[PDB]
């Protein structure tokens, strides 16, 4: 006879579609931030503002695009309010391109960001990695400079 | 009915197989055409070598 607990199995297939759902999420979520990966690892050498903007919303639609259980996660309301906090590089990266920008210019900037640099490869990776949005007060006085 | 003239269907051979080689040819030379174009599109100013 052994009546058993189904309710077990029931919880069973029930994580089963839940862990399906979470699985899609973070395939979403993995093309997400690996579109983000390369507008990390770039170097600054040929992205217009203009185009960050564009990744931006390209980014904030294609996450927008997912259904009802998908959007309600906690994990879309974490790269949602990513987007949103972060919606700064058009902003304050139009000193990289400026004629102001030079060497003694970086060794100020390096100063006062405290990270180093080779002069060779300007991934903004690491530009990111220094907030902008944190060190908003050292770098526009860098910018007023 | 006559002696037909192998020397066209060499011709048509030799024809074939070297078009099938071209076009092996013409799918690669394409292919290092496309990537080096994308590459030489960017300025590379900063991007290491």
């Amino acid at each position: 006879d052994t009546g058993l607990l189904s309710g077990s199995e029931e919880r069973v297939q029930v994580a089963l579609e839940e862990l399906q759902d979470l699985k899609g999420v973070w395939s979403e979520l993995s093309k997400v931030w690996e579109q983000i990966d390369q507008m990390k690892e770039q170097p600054w050498v040929s992205v217009q503002p203009r185009k960050l903007r564009q990744n931006l919303d390209a980014l904030l639609n294609q996450l927008k695009s997912f259904p009802a259980r998908l959007r309600q996660y906690a994990s879309y309301e974490f790269v949602q309010r990513l987007l949103k906090g972060y919606m700064k590089i058009n902003m304050l990266v139009i000193e990289l391109k400026s004629e102001a920008l030079k060497d003694r210019h970086w060794k100020q900037l390096m100063k006062r960001l405290h990270v180093n640099w080779v002069v060779s490869e300007l991934t903004l990776g690491q530009i990111w990695d220094v907030d902008l949005q944190k060190n908003e007060a050292i770098v526009k006085d860098v910018l007023l400079v």
